[PDB]
């Protein structure tokens, strides 16, 4: 069978919308071949998802992470 296998990526879809309280910690995993995927734990639900760039406080992180 005939099987194309697209370029992997860490991430599908970014959620838009993540509260920084809920976070237990912040990665931001950029990917060759894919998007630039940010990658944080929640912490009442624990599981790991991934953050879209352009969220407000994401701006906010990027910027005060790259500022310090």
């Amino acid at each position: 069978k005939p099987v194309s296998l697209s370029y992997r990526c860490p991430c599908r879809f970014f959620e838009s919308h993540v509260a920084r309280a809920n976070v237990k910690h912040l990665k931001i995993l950029n990917t060759p071949n894919c998007a630039l995927q940010i990658v944080a734990r929640l912490k009442n639900n624990n599981r790991q998802v991934c953050i879209d760039p352009k969220l407000k406080w994401i701006q906010e992180y990027l910027e005060k992470a790259l500022n310090k």
